[PDB]
């Protein structure tokens, strides 16, 4: 489990290691590494998605590792709560940037490994904080540059907590 601890509350997640193996790698290894500290929930879409982990305030963009390849063949389906990774037009492109999906957002399941029908993959699912969630998607937005639907009060993610569960058989 992860916990991101946002200036409007906490988000836990429980990742799905079997599903998108690659995916969550490269996501708990940016946890560790304080990649999504003082980054922004920069793109805020009601009734769609929460989507941040890539930019600091100011819209100042860090920089990434390696894109990742495109787990979104695993039939995981984009229902809300479910966490997935943004990403370019390339399917293989996602880097560190995520989002949230706040409803069902069945356009962006995978349907074919083409560049139309890649999507989005799904490697993880909110299990506490939705009422965070919820409040974070529901925040003003506006524009920022070339950017849109950015909140016009900063939506931090001031640090992330990483939670490890080990079991022994007796």
């Amino acid at each position: 489990m992860v916990t991101f601890h946002t200036n409007h509350g906490d988000i836990v997640i429980k990742t799905f290691d079997d599903k998108a193996p690659e995916t969550v790698k490269n996501f708990l290894d940016y946890c560790r590494e304080g990649f999504y500290n003082n980054t922004i929930f920069h793109r805020v879409i009601n009734g769609f998605m929460i989507q941040g982990g890539g930019f600091e305030p100011g819209m100042k963009q860090k920089a990434t590792k390696e894109p990742i390849k495109n787990e979104a063949n695993n039939g995981l389906k984009n229902t809300r709560g479910t966490l997935a990774m943004a990403r370019t037009q390339a399917p293989h492109s996602a880097t560190a940037q995520f989002f949230i999906n706040v409803v069902d957002n069945d356009f962006l399941n995978f349907s074919g490994e083409s560049l139309q029908g890649w999507g989005y993959c799904v490697f993880a699912e909110v299990v506490d904080g939705m009422d965070v969630v919820d409040k974070i998607k529901g925040v003003a937005t506006g524009r920022s540059g070339m950017h849109q639907d950015v909140p016009k009060e900063d939506v931090i993610i001031e640090s992330v907590t990483v939670s490890e569960h080990h079991h022994h058989h007796h």
